[PDB]
């Protein structure tokens, strides 16, 4: 259980490092695939990034169904300009919520722990979370993809 960086750290705002392909189908990655999917559990997150636990890296992990995924070198492609307004939480931001507009529909691709390519094409919720964790790996939390702040908030209040 690794400690979750907190919206204010340096750290937060780097863009990623890709992950070197020395590092695909190693023991290295693998125990820092455990590390993140521990921490994501200990703390109930659909989704974290090696940024929010301080490790400078291009990798996410994921999964109203999402299937667990470990997505490396990430690529992101809107299929349209349609957007969608929705909640976001962020455990790098405790105890807010925003509503975030972003692509209705996306393509991503990188890369599997093993080198082998990823390409999927999804909508809805499944495409604001792979959203959502790329925005870490270029140094941007939801607050600054903000356009309406009325509904930017205490989750205690709203
Ligand atoms: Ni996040």
């Amino acid at each position: 259980i690794r400690e979750i960086l907190k919206m204010g750290d340096e750290r937060l705002l780097r863009i990623a490092q890709p992950v070197p392909s020395e590092l695909l189908g190693s023991e290295e990655l693998q125990r820092l695939i455990d590390d993140m999917f521990e921490t994501m559990h200990h703390v109930g997150g659909v989704g974290l990034a090696a940024p929010q636990i301080g490790v400078d890296l291009q990798l996410v992990i994921f999964g109203p169904a999402v299937p667990p995924t470990i997505l490396l070198n990430p690529r992101i492609t809107p299929l349209d300009d349609e957007m969608e307004e929705g909640w976001e939480g962020c455990l790098s931001v405790p105890g807010l919520r925003g509503a975030v507009s972003r692509h209705r529909r996306i393509r991503y691709q990188g890369l599997d722990p093993q080198g082998q390519p990823i390409d999927r094409s999804v909508e809805g919720f499944h495409a604001r979370v792979v959203q959502h964790e790329c925005d870490h790996l270029i140094g941007r939390l939801y607050p600054s993809r903000i356009t309406d702040f009325s509904k930017f908030g205490f989750t205690e209040v709203l």
